[PDB]
């Protein structure tokens, strides 16, 4: 079911029924009223994290941030002073809505002499364990919280003594809640939640039902992508095999809500691009062709496009006629002509092929702070959040366009991450750079590169919390681009049918 007449038929019959949406709605008002009820503040903090995990958090986002304020008030802080898990539960989904937590709140855990965590429960070592990604730089504290719980769960892993926990476990220690995609994991979640004794059936129920409402609109926006694929005819040439739903793939990583579907799609669009003209110049074309398709692209000027071979010709002219229907959708929807932006991300995102292209031609082998500037642009990302931001920010202009495209810091982070993330999964690439400038091994090469992706992390952690120009959902998708690399990087055609394609069962 990597076949295209498979996905060109989804969006025509839907699971979802009028029923289900009333019952929806009923389910909401009372979730709302159970995030905003009186709760114990550990048992709310659970909850509250219980509903963020299944992926309702777009649902009630002002639901959750006034629960959270209101038990960060002065009255009773007794409760969560003393014991580690409701002070490591409540850091996290504190720094995570906005509200600051010191690392200094992890102090009394620690032993004074020794500087490391008291020897002195398994629910405890996971808050400690997950509240340790949303650090940043310099939280020091938190960096031995970090190494301290790793090596306990994966000593604890073998005396696991429930399946459901023991799954949940193993869970995190691949992946810190932090760095999974958001929908991805909502899926896998709840079959884990169901399981766990101090559920909640009416949020489990309600999660269920969510989740199938928004799977019927990813159907229909996969059965338009599909049958627009097949009418670029790109998915009859041999490069980017699946490419359209990989990148769609992708697109759900960064955002899945069903009211920014059109914003999905053009992604999903862009990302099938970005996979087939990558293709193009790693290996298809030929280097005194590429130079044409890089050059016809930074002047936007189609008039040689005859010179260049079909197999490469139709591509060039899919990003074109798609850039600039892109662009349209801007002036159209948003009163800006967005061609000058899209036509110059994909300006750089080739000049960057070529510059790897020359690496690899002339025995170069750069060094890592030299080969992740060209990277950071090559994995294409920029392209994608610019575009993203066109198509979101409100009220768009040219200077609003100008400084995303130049990546400040927030969203140059966020691209970084993900050239190096998809490094570590799969010329010389990013470990072998630092294995040419320090001659460190293959596991100690990518025992520092995965330093690298933490680090980087850190510096996301702290941006959220600074002053910025940003809004959402551009925030959301800068962080999210960077859980969805993490995701891919077979195994994909599984998550897709599972979380696509199969309904939950009611």
């Amino acid at each position: 079911l990597w076949d295209y007449d498979f996905l060109q038929s989804l969006g025509r019959h839907s699971s979802v029924t009028e029923e289900h949406v009333g019952l929806a709605e009923k389910l909401k008002g009372e979730v709302k009223s159970l995030i905003t009820g009186p709760m114990e503040p550990l048992a709310k903090l659970e909850f509250i994290d219980s509903v963020r995990r299944l992926g309702l958090k777009y649902q009630f986002e002002t639901e959750m941030k006034e629960a959270l304020a209101n038990i960060s008030k002065d009255g009773y802080d007794s409760w969560w002073v003393d014991n580690l898990r409701a002070t490591a539960l409540r850091f996290r989904l504190l720094r995570e809505n906005g509200i600051f937590v010191p690392q200094d709140v992890f102090e009394r855990f620690q032993n004074k002499e020794t500087g490391k965590f008291k020897n002195e429960d398994v629910k405890k070592l996971l808050n400690l364990y997950e509240a340790s990604f949303l650090g940043w730089e310099g939280e020091d504290i938190l960096d031995e919280a970090r190494t301290f719980s790793t090596a306990q769960l994966k000593n604890v892993e073998k005396k696991i003594s429930s399946p459901n926990l023991a799954k949940i476990v193993h869970h995190a220690l691949d992946l810190p809640l932090h760095w999974r995609a958001i929908r991805y994991e909502a899926r896998w979640f709840i079959d884990i939640y169901e399981d766990e004794e101090d559920m909640n059936p009416t949020l489990l129920k309600y999660a269920k039902l969510d989740f199938n409402i928004v799977q019927s609109f990813h159907q229909a926006e996969i059965g338009r992508l599909a049958r627009w694929w097949v009418g670029t005819g790109l998915d009859k040439l041999p490069f980017a095999r699946n490419g359209l739903i990989q990148s769609y793939m992708y697109a759900i990583g960064m955002l899945f809500e069903p009211h920014l579907g059109e914003v999905r799609e053009m992604e999903a669009k862009v990302g099938a691009l970005i996979t087939t003209i990558d293709d193009v110049y790693d290996v298809y074309g030929t280097m005194e062709e590429l130079e044409l398709f890089t050059d016809i692209t930074e002047r936007w000027d189609i008039n040689r496009v005859d010179q260049l071979p079909r197999n490469i010709r139709m591509p060039l002219l899919t990003m074109f006629n798609t850039s600039n229907d892109i662009g349209y959708w801007a002036l159209k929807e948003r009163g800006f002509n967005g061609i000058p932006y899209t036509a110059k991300v994909w300006a750089d995102q080739l000049k960057s092929y070529t510059k790897e292209a020359k690496w690899f031609h002339e025995g170069h082998k750069p060094t890592l702070e030299e080969y992740l500037e060209n990277a950071l642009v090559s994995i294409a990302n920029p392209n994608l959040l610019v575009t993203s931001y066109l198509l979101t920010v409100d009220n768009p202009t040219k200077e609003k366009l100008d400084y995303v495209d130049s990546l400040p810091l927030f969203v140059r982070a966020s691209c970084i991450l993900c050239r190096i993330i998809n490094d570590l999964g799969t010329n010389l690439k990013s470990i072998q750079c630092y294995m040419n400038e320090t001659g460190a091994s293959q596991e100690v090469a990518r025992e520092h590169i995965e330093g690298l992706v933490r680090m980087w992390w850190k510096r996301l952690n702290k941006c959220l919390f600074e002053p910025s120009p940003f809004t959402e959902p551009f925030l959301s998708f800068t962080i999210n681009v960077v859980r969805g690399s993490h995701f891919f990087y077979s195994w994909t055609k599984n998550q897709g049918m599972s979380v696509l394609i199969h309904p939950i069962t009611l």
